């Protein structure tokens, strides 16, 4: 019975008509304009491809037109269609909107690969490869929407029918959910991965291993760490007496070695610093930015010779010395300006927030639009559908149009080349 699938409340039909026609027309005119500026940009600029932006516009323009027409016709006009004709109209909507998420899926792959393997990115993502991928992605989407027409429906299969969608075997619906859920979850994973990855590299991490006996070099390290705390470093200052040599510097943009000079007859390192000094090769110092500091006294012939021995092994082990050592004579509290001045100099030698906002918005948009829609379908596969939920679905089906309306704003508007191409269409 076709009439069981219809929102029949006249007040509800009107709201369905208002939202559908308003959003659909804005969506049609938006993506139409995007396609217009794509083709004008290709007239004057050879370099920007617009593969993702163009594909998404075609998918949304086609989908909104087929949807809004069939949707208004079915719910407001109560078209009783032959089974196959209805599946045909459903097929267009399914292919276009499945193509829309596939386009978002391929763009997500492009960005994920850029972050995951930035050097190899120029080999794996090529203009010839992208053309083939988008062509195949579109083809798969059409084939997925043609099976009910070919006979993957409940009437020919003699199986349970969907309560949400007329003439739809539940197994086909469950299959279609799994395809879209995998695409959507990867898009979620990719961008969540990118946010995590960017967050770690945002703030630099500093590592101060200090060896002091009477607390002088500790006071220097603590005075140094406080200056780096103001600049927004993630400082971990460790007494040398309690450290693991292996991988000690792992994951640090900057390492600071503060040792005291303690030679009675000849130069000697501070005792707690000595086991760490012997195991420098194990610390993975090679290729790391390091600076040295230390306390001492001018009365002794070798002024801060400990800072000399360390830098000589670090420069030999391959760590890049950012600056020459910091050498203090007498109480460091007297030279506090020289200490804090040093931090600034060594700090001197060496987030993409706007991007971060955009990625979160997409995920918020995606979760808001596809989430509730798919969940109701999951219900229909397993449980029983009452009139209330059917009604909710009709209004939730409108959520997809919204996604089609904001997509030009999210991506096309954000493209620098497109804005230059739009301005190009004016006399100047
Ligand atoms: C036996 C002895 C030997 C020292 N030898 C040196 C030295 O060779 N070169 C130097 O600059 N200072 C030398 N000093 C001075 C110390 O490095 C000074 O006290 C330093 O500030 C200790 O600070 P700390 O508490 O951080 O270890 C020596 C001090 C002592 C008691
Ligand atoms: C309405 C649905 C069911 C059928 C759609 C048929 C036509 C419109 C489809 C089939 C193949 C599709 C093309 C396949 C490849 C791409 C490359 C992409 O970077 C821009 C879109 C573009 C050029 C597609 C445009 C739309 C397209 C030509
Ligand atoms: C009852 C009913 C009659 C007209 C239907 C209408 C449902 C409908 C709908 O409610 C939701 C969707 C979407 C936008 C949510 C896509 C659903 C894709 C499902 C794929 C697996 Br069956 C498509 C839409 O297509 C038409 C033909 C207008
Ligand atoms: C742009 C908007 C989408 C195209 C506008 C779709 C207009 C829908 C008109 C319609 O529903 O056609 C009913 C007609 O009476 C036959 O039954
Ligand atoms: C395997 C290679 C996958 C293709 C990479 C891709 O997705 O290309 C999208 C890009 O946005 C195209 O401009
Ligand atoms: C904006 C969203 C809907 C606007 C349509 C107005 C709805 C009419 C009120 C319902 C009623 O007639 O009781
Ligand atoms: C007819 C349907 C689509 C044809 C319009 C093609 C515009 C997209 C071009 C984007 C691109 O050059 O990659």
């Amino acid at each position: 019975d076709i009439e069981c699938f219809m929102v029949l409340n006249p007040s509800q039909q009107l709201a369905i008509a208002v939202l559908s026609l308003t959003l659909g027309t804005f969506t049609v005119l938006e993506n139409l304009l995007v396609l217009c500026v794509i083709l004008h940009s290709r007239s004057l600029r050879c370099r920007p491809s617009y593969h993702f932006i163009g594909s998404l516009a075609v998918a949304d323009l086609l989908g909104s037109v087929i949807f809004v027409y069939s949707f208004i016709d079915f719910h407001v006009f109560h078209r009783k269609d032959s089974r196959n004709v209805f599946l045909f109209k459903l097929g267009g909507v399914t292919a276009s909107f499945t193509a829309s998420v596939g386009s978002l899926f391929l763009a997500a792959i492009d960005r994920y690969i850029s972050i995951h393997r930035p050097l190899a990115y120029k080999r794996i993502v090529t203009r010839p490869k992208a053309v083939v991928a988008f062509c195949l992605m579109w083809t798969i989407a059409i084939v997925i929407a043609v099976l009910p027409l070919l006979g993957w429906n409940c009437e020919k299969l003699q199986s349970v029918c969907s309560d949400i969608f007329p003439h739809i075997d539940k197994t086909y619906l469950m299959f279609w959910i799994g395809v879209v859920s995998v695409l959507l979850l990867f898009i979620v994973y990719a961008y969540m991965y990118i946010l995590w990855k960017a967050h770690s590299h945002a703030v630099a991490k500093a590592l101060i291993v200090y060896g002091s006996t009477t607390g002088n070099t500790e006071y220097t390290a603590e005075t140094i760490a406080r200056e780096l705390a103001d600049a927004g470093y993630e400082v971990d200052s460790r007494d040398a007496a309690s450290v693991e040599a292996g991988g000690l510097f792992e994951g640090f943009d900057l390492v600071l070695l503060g040792c005291s000079t303690w030679g009675d007859d000849s130069i000697e390192l501070q005792d707690d610093f000595i086991p760490l000094f012997d195991s420098l090769e194990e610390t993975g110092a090679q290729g790391r930015k390091v600076a040295c500091f230390g306390c001492g006294d001018s009365s002794w012939e070798y002024f801060c010779g400990a800072v000399d021995a360390i830098e000589e092994k670090l420069k030999n082990l391959g760590a890049e010395i950012v600056q020459d050592g910091l050498r203090i004579d007498g109480d460091p509290r007297a030279a506090r300006d020289d200490i804090v001045g040093w931090a600034h100099d060594v700090r001197g030698a060496i987030m993409d927030i706007e991007l971060a906002k955009t990625l979160v918005l997409i995920l918020v948009v995606l979760i808001i639009c596809w989430g509730p829609l798919l969940a109701i379908m999951v219900y229909d596969v397993f449980g029983k559908m009452n009139k209330l939920i059917k009604t909710v679905f009709a209004f939730c089906s409108m959520l997809c149009l919204l996604n089609s309306t904001v997509n030009p704003i999210i991506y096309a508007l954000r493209s620098k080349d497109l804005r230059h191409a739009f301005r190009s269409m004016f006399p100047s």
